[PDB]
């Protein structure tokens, strides 16, 4: 569109939109493509992924992106368009580092964005219809602080200490295990027992497996009678070519225009499909689940691998919404936890969202972060990279760090590695854990306790520098 | 479009299509594109091919297609877009076929559309605009039997027996010739005495060449002082480029985007052209071949490699049904007979259409059908394959098997084998031969002739 | 080696060999690899292929030679080594023409050699232990029946007179179908009745199927009590994996440097190997093939696919002479007709010796012969032309140009094609047919006793122009 | 060479080999190539790789191998030949499996030999000059037996029971810790406390770094004061680019033959290169590192990255032995423990042997395991799966199964799993550990010394299933 100039944060900067308005704390573009050229050279771009467990961090414009590895896992490590691209692609904001501290960031207000970072240009650009960019040019936190005060919110008091099954027992779950480990749990100061992956038959099969005698109804009567809250784990539009609802509904699986299914990835083994978003019965089906958890007395759902409802990428982010809206309005004051979802466009709707990768017992697995080059891969260091990268939603959503470490039975890590960690729950106030208390040393349950008993305060120094209570946390070695 | 639910034939039906209401054997899709899902674990498709020397057969959908060979024949072997697509996709109508016997098929009632068959879902698309389609469960014979009572018809009572000259004498043929055979052949019972290839001086120049010195009108009316119909050959949009019509108007050539002329095949050891049967001047033109040959006497016409007015495929067959509606018309109560057409696009159109590959004098190529993977070439077996999968359209048309052998002498096939393509010559009622009498033994002589009365 | 310049035939010629003497018609090189340089432009070099199928025919040395195809079939084509080269190497002898009719004429003496053409110069080589070459300048029929001299002879008299039962019935054949055209063929003046392919269980199992429940031996004397010699086909050195020899003796088939069975070609639709012939165990167990036979009543043998003895190329003809030298000491006086054989590598061993690929019932498969650029399938045409160029060999065994018909049932070739074969088989000596006299109108039957009760006089007037009886027969337009 | 035939293990086996003579359990056949064929449809074939760390398990002929990746990391997994090869090749000895319980073994006697495995044949091939074979078929554990009864052996009393520092601390070792350590450490009954990686300064400058002031014969005498022997790692022959070796001895450094330094490995984050184990001065530097150590006081030697003096395969064996020879002749009546080294180049020189790669404190690496398709990586499960398929040479060497983990602080590994490789440790006796006792728990600590302190009985009840104590121990599902 038309050619613009502009002083912004005492620079000239010179950009093309088909429109511009006065905005809090910068400046309102418009217009499908939009391009900004910033008034130095730039140091760096902040690549931000698209969903959870994407990468998030400042990269150099000028060495070439690696390709992600295998192909199999590109769909649910990020969106697929910019893994595939040769040039710097973001989802919905980028920005553009000054060699002064300080960060000129274009971002979307709509969904279905991404944006191109140069060295010399930032380039925002629709998959589908134009719409609205907030620009701004300042120090790296306000600037960030400001886009995201223009984004929906639902921040709905403190965040959930949630015990999680999952970072100890995985899949190995049942139903007189976990009744076992509620009961050393229910001596914690935990708000929400949640039962992760392992309860169901398969995916789109969402009932008790023959581990889960009783029902999981039972569970959450159990639970609750100890004064808990009662979670439950999801993957709505997740689905496999073992599952009954693959073969009894095929008109449900997202396909292509060539009517294959749609890639969704590889976990448990096998190839995964997604269930078609923006087919109303398949949403009614999905909001239906929601329904069902909330009768059987589960107020805490873990909604997981969201990004299938938005496949392929940005263009999807349309009917995500749509369909995340009516969960949304399924589950009521429910909590939904948010994970492997679209970040941005999951705001206003999510009451927490995953920020990054998995945590796992170990820092790096370096065959898959570096040989494969897949930097969404489970690990300490995966996880500690994009969150810290997206604590700026805080004032939008509650920002899950994911699990923290107490133990050192059966776990790698180191108890440094771990409070680093653990530091980000105190700065996010997401405190949550999967250690069963069986595997905890004496010493090691009495430092749980005091994290769940204790409101820790915390500012922050810079990008990557934290006082925690009185010790100072550095991040920038991890990088 | 929106999603559907269907109880059809028994089964629990999903389906993705515009519009649905009720048919007679089924049901009626809207759509451009339509998606069928099977009720069942498919155990075959049903590809129908595009033309007359297509394959028509079930396949297994889970292996992958062989590509035909050479690149420069497949233009005369199918719509070219079926060859070049890695999946199994067919020309008007698909079928999938489940464990008990039963086929589930779609069928477009436009034209210009295709069927990609996987054993998890049928998909129809039209190349064009939107359109209708048939879709029906049950027994595989009265889902095809539907299916065709929704298509054009055109039955011009019993379909007649006629001496063509192509496959004894190929193109030797000449006036002489022909007038000898005439002469042996009247005394059988036939009703046409149809001239084919090697009358004529080029492709694109249908006047006679010197082997017929008194000309083609003089030959027709030999033929009629007999109390036979001629019958005369034409390939009308076909052209080669040492043709004069190729060089005298090169507009009338098909041309693509960027001004090369359209590839239509490699017969007759050249490189093969299309006319532009977009082009009103070059249908008018055709138009009066027609006219032409009616003029001579000849109300008999064998009207092949019609593909080429077809070019590109699907996308064609607007421009081809409209250019043979102008032919039709010109002939106006004259036999048409289809060859190298597109299959379902001619209903209503021709009087008989050939529905399978040039039979041959022997079973099968194998260096053509084996390594070049190409069913298309001539041969009975290649001939019997397509034929029997298309006789379901005999309420629409004569379906046209080819000639049958009666003939031993320069002739391959085995007697159990000519029993075969004469079986089928009896259910279609099409009967056709090529054999001069002189090179027939006394018993061959009288099966032949017992072959052509009729009950 | 050295340079040496000589004159030859009136011209002079310069060549590059070890050692050079005086010889009728020419001179005698020794050398493992001679260098002649012709003093004129080559307008036509001699192509001449390994084998009984192999291509035989003067060629343009400048355009290059087209890919035969499948792949699969090539080791029954030819020497591999002469397909996948890119110049024009020729088996043993080799020729270049000058504008003047005349030919410069290089031919081993020895087994294993090959032969190169370009415009300025024939190249041969011995692929193992250097031999002698003969080398002559003349006219194109003198040089060769010079050549032919200096060669391995053995003619057993008159060739005889065959009924051969394959090119009718094909595998097709049984017992009480042959005992039946037995009682007709007994008619005519055939001194053999050949029974070829279709007889056996399978290849390396050579004893009658179920089609001949009295066995091979009583078929063999009804064919004497007939007055006439008996026929029998072997494909000796052949095999398959579904072969029962193929699975019980695996040490028994041919492998290559690495343990992996050398690919022998690809028909019955299925892929072939072969057996070692530089295996005393191979060359024992083919040596009863022959032994068998005769006690079964045979005097006449059809040994076929005799390449695969000799396989992969010159290399291999030392084996194979070495094991053909064991079966013609086993057959006493018996005919042995090479089939499929290489050619050269024969002589002296054979009695009768198939010079072109199989006469067919058409002139032309277009198909093979073009679109896969294979000369060496079954074909009048290609019969004819390889034939033509291997007449100079009748000096040194009779010569087989393939079964002459006389039938137009079940038969495509024209009248006047078939007399090509028929003035050949006349020029030859060699009279076979397969026609089932059943097959043969009145006028064909009386043809075909002419055929074989007269000795037509026949001679030769240019390379492709012969004068059968008083009528003149000219090949060129085939060419 | 020569065709023959032989009746082995109540069969007929058809071989070819340039000689043959009886030998205790089978036959002793010549040449430096042999083939073996199978009386039977082969079902498996041994592949054994060449070094330690390298893959040795049943496969399955048919199937291709897979490429290992990355490239970088072949010249430490395997005889990059057998890697770079399209076949099944192996390391000295090859083995063919039938459908009855039964092994045809074909095992060479000299250095320098490979196998290669068809479903129908069994290759064997020496690099270099020819050597003998032996040849067996029976019982799968009868012929291994028999075959490694005629191989070299040092068999020297029970092997030590070790503390190793290195599965714990790795690197990160130093002298004020390794006294802390070797203070717990003392308390059990250990016979060697042994120093691993971490003590250098370099590869090739084999003095103490910083970490340990006091120098390492001061560490081996405070060892020796508890009753203890003093244990030290080398990695004699492996130097990277930033040594000082490499640079002031530019002429140590093993290169091709365009003087580019042959390639060793990735290991330690940098590329790895080779010393000349053919150059004499390097193996006398090599030799005086062993009295160096001795002098110290260290009667233990654990030499390491051994595949080194051996690059680049089987061609290297030659040199690696001479060089081997030298260092055992060097270390006296000390212990010298093989690892990463050619298994059965070493027999008769190491009195110790690893057989398989790393343990870890976790069961698989997948994304190394599987995506790089590399079973040389440390894990448990691919220690167990080679350590299985060489336990038949415990009458050769001490076979090492490497560490056994007690703990499970800082260990991912399941009981279970544990036990899995405690078990090997009683089979093989060679009992050893990492776990520092801090990071037991006072019911480990007992399990710890009841393992050292007791000698449990163990009988081998078939391939993968072995009675330990009264407990059965199979090991089938996890190959």
């Amino acid at each position: 569109g038309s050619h613009m100039r502009l002083n912004l944060g005492g620079a000239e900067v010179f950009l093309r939109a088909e429109g511009l308005e006065e905005a809090p704390g910068g400046v309102r573009l418009w217009g499908r493509e939009v391009r900004v050229f910033p008034p130095f050279p730039a140091k760096g771009f902040f690549r931000h992924g698209w969903q959870s467990w994407s990468l998030a961090a400042w990269v150099d414009p000028a060495q070439a992106p690696t390709p992600l590895l295998p192909e199999a896992r590109r769909p649910q490590a990020d969106d697929p368009f910019l893994l595939e691209a040769g040039a710097w692609w973001g989802s919905g904001v980028g920005a553009l580092r000054g060699p002064d501290g300080r960060a000129l960031l274009l971002g979307a207000l709509d969904l279905g964005a991404r944006v191109l970072g140069r060295e010399d240009l930032l380039l925002g650009r629709y998959a589908g219809k134009g719409g609205a960019w907030f620009l701004a040019y300042g120090p790296e936190e306000e600037v960030f602080a400001a886009y995201a005060r223009l984004l929906p919110r639902r921040l709905s008091g403190r965040p959930p200490r949630v015990w999680c099954s999952w970072y100890s027992f995985y899949t190995r779950i049942g139903e007189d295990l976990l009744l076992r480990v509620l009961d050393e749990v229910a001596a914690f100061s935990f708000e929400v027992f949640q039962i992760d992956d392992g309860w169901q038959r398969a995916l789109g099969d969402w009932e008790p497996n023959d581990r889960f005698p009783r029902g999981m109804a039972f569970l959450a009567e159990r639970i609750r009678e100890r004064g808990l809250r009662a979670g439950l784990w999801f993957a709505p539009f997740l689905v496999t070519a073992d599952s009954p609802l693959f073969q009894k509904r095929p008109d449900w699986v997202l396909r292509d225009g060539e009517g294959r299914p749609v890639r969704a990835g590889f976990n448990w083994g096998r190839p995964l499909y997604a269930l078609d978003a923006g087919n109303e019965e398949v949403v009614e089906w999905a909001a239906d689940l929601v329904r069902k958890a909330l009768a059987w007395g589960y107020d805490y759902l873990k909604l997981d691998f969201l990004y299938a409802a938005a496949l392929p990428g940005a263009e999807g982010e349309a009917r995500y919404r749509k369909a995340m809206a009516r969960l949304r309005e399924a589950a009521g004051e429910a909590y939904l936890l948010f994970c492997g979802a679209p970040v941005l466009a999951s705001l206003g709707l999510a009451d927490g969202l995953r920020v990054g990768p998995d945590v796992a017992p170990y820092w790096d697995n370096e065959e898959r972060s570096f040989w494969l080059a897949d930097p969404t891969g489970p690990g300490l260091r995966n996880a500690l990279r994009s969150t810290l990268h997206r604590l700026w939603l805080m004032e939008n959503v509650h920002v899950d760090p994911d699990v923290v470490y107490f133990r050192t039975r059966f776990n790698l890590l180191s108890p440094e590695e771990m409070r680093l960690q653990e530091a980000l729950a105190h700065f996010t106030g997401f405190k949550a854990t999967s250690d069963p208390p069986s595997w905890l040393l004496p010493e090691e349950k009495g430092r749980l306790e005091a994290f769940l008993a204790r409101e820790v305060p915390v500012r922050r120094l810079g990008p990557y520098r934290f006082r925690v209570g009185e010790e100072e946390v550095d991040y920038a070695p991890l990088l």
